[PDB]
């Protein structure tokens, strides 16, 4: 139980626009249910070895299907843990890096895996020593919020007063805890249409707790943010996108992974469930498989015999009763040729108006955790957590215990700040953000502990993504209302029924592992429904509630 | 004259946040002004051979000084025109393309060249015979408006009555036609209050006249636009932005430049003015360069006798009076070692605040303008002007005559849609363009009239650009503001002296030539005045009225 020690019912990811519990419907002992004996050992096609594709898969074969995964690029997707030259153990988190605790079906794959977490060092957390907020060439330096002037928490208090007043925060708060699904449904769905079109810079200004303070407090407010790093990158998204991360405490209480956060996905891979419909004793993803995935998909495509025919790289054609893709949503045209026919004209439209957001990472290792050290003469640590203005944005340090090698996640930027990096080499942005952390730190010389081998990445610039995450603008609700309900297929001509999706772009929380998970977790209900199957009476699923408490459409 | 012959006064890019006469400025008998014949000869550093550096040498070197251009790429920066394999005359235009007649000082530059222009095929227009729009599998074709389904007249009238009801749209453009200072700026400077904060997505959504209208007609809006393709990909953008576009005519009346626009930058390089101080007759930029700009340049610092020291990519360190820098903001960290006491603390984040958008263009070359064929059955041509919610986006047809070869830009596309190409070679960029222009269009056979190689262009890759143009975002009005005055120094420290900026991304109005120009002649009179000169007494310049009729400033 990592939930804070509060002594109240814990927030968790809990809609709130299909607010089902998917932990509870996970460890009931009932199962996800079943799918029709006559159909056990048929193959469904499950296109991205990225963690929506391998929980479905997991699920599936526990439900006595055979799951084919196919993966173009790297186990894992968003889940990826490079290790440093020579090290064991020592590895930089390259897409999702911190976990909140709220994560509840995330969370049930790590314990069923037995891996440990730890507590993140986000700024100002007892995980991290002190922060360092760089500004304007003004440098303060925090153990304790408190160290920090008037303006830092003048900005704080405007936050969090402008969440009570305008969005009802402790009253979401509260019925997700209890989770009252009437009451946290009333609150939200009213929520729903007046903050679609608006976007979260417009939240924070209008608000009167920011109106009546200085520009430059909403500002600071987009340079150092609430808790995890300057969000001044998300000032364009839908403010609904924001509600879902606060309300959902997605910004606090996260973890890392122990060794890295893709063992995650490579654990699924290769995990042998104690119970199997179909399947003999020992049965694995991985021995399913003969240990790899297939290679990438190039085509999906209605064969003449109903069956979706999916196109390997290398031309190897293969056909199944249901296909599952987990690919970011723009892959579906510039990587896969999908037959048309197949998405409804309304879901194209979605699938193809979906903005991806940018991020790059650039990672070094040291020799020691060295920045723990006291600057003998000021009492500072020699290195923080640094929040700045400068084109690191954000650094974080990852200490390992004094006898092993630290890591430092020297700039984790967004969007325009990250974009700053695209054409650049490793070794150019190391030096960049080199050169700015010796502007906040001229005595700390960072250069000296570093070994092993500088790691970057940009998502953006990989034909396999393109892009870290959506984030959705204002307006796009509708779109995410159409992609989110298309494993209900009752309604949809045949033509277009037994392809499904899932991943973190399908969920409403894009950029949190959760979304795949959830997405994931409703596209096996629809897989299982499309094979004649059904949950168990004790323990309904996702698409038996759907109906009467999944999102709320809005007017055309 | 190449303005409306609608008997009016001429719109013009005249402010609206500083409505200086440019044109007349640049018209006017007695020249720019005068520096001390004691400074004559000596050397002003401009990094950067786009139109703003070219525009502020020609002009220096006219008032006796001698510029040296430094260009780490290529020769005209964003307007860049290449020429198909083995043709003559035939380009494409992979910067700037479709030049709004409004645009008076970048037109006093093709006019003094001797360049010809004709109007662009904008959809609609006589210089387009038809236009079709596909949305969501459903094809219309029109060869006049009227040839359209109601909705989308619906969409314009909404448009027209936002812009009237909601920013005194004509009370505004007559201003603007009248050159009524006092009256454009009350006018004015009441918006900019007032949609700083909120986005041309914002604006449309809570104008009357949309909100009494289905989601369905914004979104249409956002997928074919107001005369020059959808323009979904600036909804995120502050409502300033685009209220400057329309209100100036930016996007309306449009010409190429026949042979292509790089001839404006290559023309200007070569040009030899009857008139300069100091220089000897036949003097051009070329002549004093000894024919080429400087190679890319590395370093600004202050030099230790107070000049600016200029390090290029082979080492070579010169030293100058002052230095204008064109480059994209980026750049002054990204591809440049600019000593940071050069600029403001308030400056700095200015120019690292600043967004930069995306742009993609892929473009073929055909052997004749089949498109003008008609279809027998139909009536209609074989091609037309595409706009599309497909991934081409929109699609442009280049007639140069019945017996050459036509051009067609096959896709250009802003944002997400620009980023879906981003790694992708040309060969599939066409491929995929190709294939959704098939699916508009089942009977014309495009691929069999291509001839010639295919030309692509990703802005956001280039790492002399970092991106297409500025885009303003809510909340930067401050940071503009900030950039667009750092050329009067007279309240700066001696350390942030001698430095200037130009470019269309210190200008109130990215993505247009004008903006790079007026900034750039804006520059002109900041540097004269930093070698001591001065205007002529009947032709003040910029700095000489920009205390008074500059842009407002918004409050801390
Ligand atoms: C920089 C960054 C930081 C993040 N930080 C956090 C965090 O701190 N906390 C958190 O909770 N979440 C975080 N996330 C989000 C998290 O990583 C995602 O929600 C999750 O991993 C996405 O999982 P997915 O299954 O939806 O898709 P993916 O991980 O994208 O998996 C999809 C797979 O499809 C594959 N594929 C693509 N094309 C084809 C093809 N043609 N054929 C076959 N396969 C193909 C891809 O290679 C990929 O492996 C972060 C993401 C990024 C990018
Ligand atoms: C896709 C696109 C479409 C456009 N369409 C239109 C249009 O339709 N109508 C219109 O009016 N305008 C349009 N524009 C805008 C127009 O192209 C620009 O406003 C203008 O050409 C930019 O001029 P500039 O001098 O500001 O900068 P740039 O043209 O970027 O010039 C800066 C120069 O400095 C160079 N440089 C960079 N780093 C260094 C270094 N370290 N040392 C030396 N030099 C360096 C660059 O290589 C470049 O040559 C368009 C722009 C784009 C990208
Ligand atoms: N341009 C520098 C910052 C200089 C100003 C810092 N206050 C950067 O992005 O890192
Ligand atoms: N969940 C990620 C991304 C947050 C930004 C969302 N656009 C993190 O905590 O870093
Ligand atoms: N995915 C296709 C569009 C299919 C739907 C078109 N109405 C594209 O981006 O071009
Ligand atoms: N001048 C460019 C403007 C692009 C939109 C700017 N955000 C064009 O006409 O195509």
């Amino acid at each position: 139980n990592r939930h804070p020690a509060d002594g109240k019912k814990p927030i968790t990811i809990f809609g709130p626009d299909f607010p089902f519990a998917f932990d509870d419907w996970l460890e009931h002992p009932a199962g996800l249910g079943s799918i029709p004996a006559a159909r056990h050992g048929e193959e469904v096609a499950i296109v991205g070895a990225g963690i929506a594709g391998l929980v479905a898969a997991y699920e599936l074969m526990k439900l006595g299907l055979k799951p084919v995964v196919y993966e173009a690029s790297k186990m894992g997707g968003r889940l990826r843990s490079q290790a440093f030259n020579g090290t064991d153990g020592i590895i930089a988190e390259l897409g999702g890096m911190r976990f909140p605790v709220s994560s509840t079906a995330f969370y049930h794959y790590v314990d069923k895996l037995g891996l440990e977490t730890k507590p993140f060092p986000n700024p100002l957390t007892p995980a991290s020593r002190s922060t360092v907020i760089d500004l304007e060439g003004q440098t303060y330096y925090a153990e304790k919020a408190a160290d920090l002037p008037a303006l830092f928490q003048e900005v704080t208090d405007a936050w969090a007063d402008a969440l009570e007043s305008g969005a009802r925060f402790g009253d979401i708060q509260q019925a997700i805890r209890d989770r009252d699904v009437p009451r946290l449904k009333e609150l939200w769905n009213t929520l729903v249409p007046l903050w679609d079109d608006r976007t979260f810079y417009d939240f924070v200004a209008t608000s009167k707790a920011f109106a009546k303070l200085s520009f430059q407090h909403r500002e600071v407010f987009g340079q150092v943010g609430f808790g995890t790093g300057g969000w001044d990158s998300d000032f364009p998204n839908s403010m609904l996108e924001i509600f879902r991360v606060v309300m959902t405490n997605c910004d606090d209480h996260q973890h890392l992974v122990v060794g890295g956060v893709e063992q995650v996905p490579q654990g699924i891979w290769r995990h042998v469930p104690e119970r199997c419909a179909h399947w003999p004793e020992g049965t694995s993803l991985s021995s399913l498989h003969g240990g790899a995935p297939r290679t990438g998909v190039k085509r999906i495509a209605r064969a003449s015999d109903g069956r979706l025919a999916v196109t390997d790289n290398w031309g190897d054609c293969r056909h199944y009763a249901a296909v599952l893709t987990t690919c970011q949503s723009w892959l579906l045209t510039t990587q896969i040729d999908c037959e048309e026919s197949l998405f409804s004209q309304k879901m194209w439209m979605a699938l193809d108006r979906t903005r991806y957001m940018q991020s790059s990472k650039t990672f070094v290792m040291v020799d020691r955790p060295f920045w723990k050290d006291k600057d003998p003469e000021t009492g500072r640590d020699l290195m923080s957590m640094t929040l700045t203005d400068r084109l690191t944005r954000g650094t974080y340090l990852f200490d390992n215990g004094d006898d092993k090698p630290g890591v430092i996640c020297l700039s984790y930027a967004w969007m325009s700040d990250a974009l700053k990096m695209l054409p650049h080499p490793v070794e150019k942005r190391v030096q960049l953000a080199l050169d700015a952390l010796k502007k906040i730190y001229p005595k700390t010389d960072i250069a000296g502990h570093i070994i092993g081998d500088p790691i970057t990445i940009s998502w953006e610039a990989d034909p396999h993504f393109l892009g870290a995450f959506k984030g959705a603008l204002p307006g796009h609700y509708r779109y995410n209302q159409r992609m989110y309900a298309h494993f209900m297929q009752a309604q949809m001509p045949v033509e277009q029924r037994g392809i499904f999706i899932a991943g973190d772009d399908v969920s409403w929380t894009p950029a949190w592992v959760e979304g795949a998970v959830q997405t994931s977790l409703n596209a096996v209900w629809g897989i299982m429904n499309h094979f004649g199957g059904k949950t168990h009476a004790d323990n309904p699923g996702p698409g038996d509630v759907f109906d009467e408490i999944g999102q709320i459409a809005l007017a055309d």
